[PDB]
């Protein structure tokens, strides 16, 4: 994967190039490896030495730049998406006078040594091409045991206040912000929280989801409470409900009017996962798996190796047998007085994790994996 570091100044700065600078403001406490490589590239190509004025973060560097407390900053493209949270117009306030491309090695999927594996499902709250960066509002772990034919779905509330791995600097923030750093941040965050290996991920957005539901002929669920979604457009009665793609999207997005709010939304997402699984494991869908891949590969990202898809599909085609699915959700207390690492100037709602819910969730995951 690709990212870049740049030297940025204010849009109307008289500074045109890096040789005109003596210093740059940069978060060398937290992004030093990348920053030094940029500085080394600058020295190599333009024979210019810059001293660093340390900032506490990219956000803080940006604030110094716009306050005129520094003439130039280093920006890391990954963290521009964080800055955008507090400063939506940031891109319009700056120009870049030096740019350096970087690539990070992609952490391979992990093959399980046994009959169990974990797939992390990340749902991105945006329409459009799958490469659009946004927060991860769906965060569901699928723990699958091929031997016992059991699936456990563990949902972690998108507001869950957890140490965010990688770009999150292991500081506590709401889980959903991990999706802005990238799927690897999301993955490592949840591995650390639950003490498990995540073998694979699937990342999709609103547009990806609609495309998938259409392809499968919609989905069928049992709805437990009467509710409506999307400013009253869809009405869902108690009982068996068929959901076409727009209906299904409404079904998984509504929370405010639900008896258990965001918890019930998470349960609705789990119902839809089961319903999707039931369509994906029909004989027709399994036979036609390549067509499904062909039709959805542009809008759904996954690191499940093709080899692995073929094995899972053909094993299921040969064996049959449905998976028994159970669901759980990490519980906690909503608070508005805890600091957000990504948004330190905003009061955000977060969910402080309940220690005993966490223990129960972890033990349930281990139980399914062991058998
Ligand atoms: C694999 C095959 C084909 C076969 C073998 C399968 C087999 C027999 C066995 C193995 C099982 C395996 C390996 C796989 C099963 C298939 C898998 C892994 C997945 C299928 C399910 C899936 C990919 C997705 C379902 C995810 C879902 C419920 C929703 C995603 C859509 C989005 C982005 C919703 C956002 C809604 C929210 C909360 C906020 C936005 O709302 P907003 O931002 O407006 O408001 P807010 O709230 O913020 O205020």
């Amino acid at each position: 994967s690709e990212y870049s570091l740049s030297v940025a100044v204010l849009a109307d700065s008289e500074i045109e190039n890096v040789t005109q600078l003596t210093s740059v403001t940069a978060p060398t406490g937290t992004d030093n490896e990348n920053i030094q490589k940029l500085l080394a590239d600058i020295k190599s190509s333009q024979n210019t030495d810059l001293t660093v004025n340390q900032s506490s973060s990219y956000l803080a560097a940006y604030k110094s730049l716009i306050a005129g407390e520094t003439k130039a900053i280093v920006l890391n493209s990954v963290f521009e998406n964080i800055i955008e949270l507090e400063y939506p117009d940031y891109a319009s306030k700056i120009k870049k006078i030096y740019t350096k491309g970087f690539t990070k090695k992609v952490e391979a999927p992990k093959t399980s040594k046994n009959q169990s594996f974990n797939i992390y499902v990340s749902g991105i709250d945006t329409y459009g091409p799958i490469s659009s960066v946004s927060r991860s509002d769906v965060n569901i772990l699928m723990t699958v045991n091929r031997d016992t034919k059991k699936i456990l779905l563990t949902t972690t509330p998108r507001d869950a206040y957890v140490p965010i791995a990688d770009g999150g600097n292991n500081q506590k923030d709401k889980l959903t912000h991990a999706g802005i750093y990238g799927v690897d941040s999301s993955i490592h965050t949840l591995e650390n929280l639950y003490g498990v290996d995540i073998n694979y991920y699937v990342r999709l957005n609103f547009t990806s989801f609609l495309k998938m539901i259409d392809l499968l002929g919609g989905v069928d669920v049992h709805n437990d409470q009467e509710f409506s979604a999307l400013h009253g457009k869809f009405h869902f009665p108690v009982g068996n409900v068929h959901l076409d793609s727009e209906q299904a999207l409404g079904f998984v997005r509504e929370r405010y009017s639900l008896a258990d709010g965001d918890r019930d939304r998470g349960r609705n997402q789990q119902k839809v996962i089961v319903a999707i699984l039931q369509k994906l494991t029909s004989t027709e869908a399994l036979k036609n798996y390549s067509t499904i891949i062909n039709s959805l590969q542009d809008s759904i990202q996954t690191n499940v190796p093709l080899e692995t898809m073929i094995n899972l599909v053909n094993a299921q085609l040969e064996s049959g047998g449905n998976y028994k699915v159970n669901s759980q959700d990490l519980k906690g207390t909503g608070r508005m007085d805890l600091p957000s690492y990504a948004m330190p100037d905003s009061n955000l709602y977060v969910m402080e994790i309940d220690d005993s819910s966490l223990a129960v969730v972890k033990a349930a995951i281990q139980d399914v994996m062991e058998g």
